[PDB]
């Protein structure tokens, strides 16, 4: 049990009846291991249980669910408070598991629980948008069958390039953009690689601008072709300022955000997270 | 026919009084080497002497001048279908000599003259645009306003490109697997790598790959991007690179191009490489060779 600090588990209602997990937890609770369990029903709950988690003094808050749940927990975990925030643990259960997957967290439910409770925690970055919202994995923006891939990666339907200005460290670009990709992580919308170089502990944010009228084929392209594609502009910076005369809307790991101005900054080592010793996203 | 096949030097008038050159030629002519000399005065002469070089059965026609002179000779040489045309020889003369420079030919006349005569020949490319004008080195185009009625980036813009003020404008560009559209400031399409005295527009370019290199500069300024390293360039969002055997340029608002000096305006440009269209005597360690 010394190898298993206490832990509160925030579980998405969509898995509230997942028996195999119930059994795994029951076993662990048998060795004197403390594992609290809470289940969310809507947005806002995660925050509530992370707060109880702090009060309970647990060392780990495990997010059980998809990227949306990881984001809500992580967000609540970086909230400026009194005392040392618990570390973040990952238990992939949602349909959308991009971050968890990209980070290399075990498929085996029981094997992921061990990592989330016993694993060592590495400090990692986080992106903040307009000082109000956050995201740990990916932000994608655009203006306005294979449609499922377009709507699966974003709340968009039929994209159209519109004008927007973008600034960052040693970076200034302007023109018509179809899709703006800013990642802390590397993939989104179910396996689609967008910022293949991203590292979650470098203090940077990978930017990827897709120009032109087409997009899907670029997506199915190799890393060699995408590099020769004049309609793909890569960038990297701790921050980015986006200005779009016509309202652009981003998708922050599931949560929509619209507007004409976006300030995006990395919050270096904002939270600890139990990742495998050889995580692909780690410097 | 030997270590020094007979050659015919096409000396651009502006350098007819060069004493050192005359001194070199004379010494080689003493050693039994045969070097015919013809000096141009205006457009058309180069072609007239290339025809004469043919009748004299020389194995090399040496362009004694800048990129402009090299173009005139190459363009005439490229038109020879009857058997084997003479190889192109290079000299470091003329105001604008970016090609010879980038090719790494000797700065010393006596040395460069010997390479131009005895050096080995290699098949190289040439670009042709709109079925009328060719170029062996670089084609640059700028959007904005032409010069209306001396050095560095200022020379390239106001001098070579003969531009008053550069101002981004819309243009559409197509290539084998290339299709970009948007506001552009300056377009560089080269068979060679530099123009305007040193300015490296298409650093990767090779003269025997059967491809052309494209560099699109976007954004409001040109100077800063021109002083970037080979890396800052690959990371510059306003610099776009492309390679293709051909390129179609469409500029809604008449764009002005510059093919090794001679201008060619219009709103439509088709550029295509002519793979190994000519042989050119080059030094073994030539940076432009694949
Ligand atoms: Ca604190
Ligand atoms: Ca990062
Ligand atoms: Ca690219
Ligand atoms: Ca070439
Ligand atoms: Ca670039
Ligand atoms: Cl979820
Ligand atoms: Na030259």
């Amino acid at each position: 049990m010394a190898n298993f600090p206490a832990s509160l588990l925030i579980l998405n209602g969509k898995s509230a009846d997942n028996q195999p997990l119930r059994e795994a937890i029951t076993l662990l609770r048998d060795e004197g291991i403390q594992i609290h369990v809470r289940v969310t029903w809507e947005k806002g709950d995660a925050q509530r249980y992370v707060d109880e988690a702090r009060r309970l003094g647990v060392e780990t808050v495990i997010a059980g669910g998809g990227d949306g749940t990881i984001n809500e927990v992580s967000t609540a975990l970086i909230q400026i408070r009194d005392g040392v925030a618990p570390a973040l643990g990952l238990l992939p259960l949602g349909t959308a598991n991009d971050f968890a997957t990209s980070a290399g967290i075990p498929e085996a439910l029981d094997k992921a629980l061990k990592l989330a409770i016993a694993g060592n925690a590495m400090e990692i970055d986080m992106a903040m948008v307009n000082d109000k919202t956050c995201f740990i994995n990916m932000a994608t923006g655009g203006f306005g069958g294979v449609s499922y891939l377009i709507h699966g990666l974003m709340r968009m339907d039929t994209l159209t390039p519109d004008r927007c200005e973008i600034r960052g460290e040693n970076f200034h670009w302007q023109g018509d953009a179809l899709v703006i990709g800013i990642g802390n992580g590397r993939q989104a919308g179910g396996g689609q690689q967008l910022c293949p170089t991203a590292l979650i502990n470098d203090g940077l944010l990978q930017l990827r601008i897709f120009t032109g009228e087409e997009l899907l084929p670029a997506l199915f392209s190799t890393l060699t072709q995408s590099d020769d594609n004049p309609n793909i502009i890569d960038g990297a910076s701790a921050w980015f300022d986006i200005h779009a005369p016509h309202e652009i809307t981003f998708n922050l790991d599931g949560e929509p955000l619209s507007g004409q101005e976006f300030h995006i900054e990395v919050l270096p080592g904002a939270l600890r997270c139990r990742l495998p010793p050889d995580c692909p996203l780690l410097r």
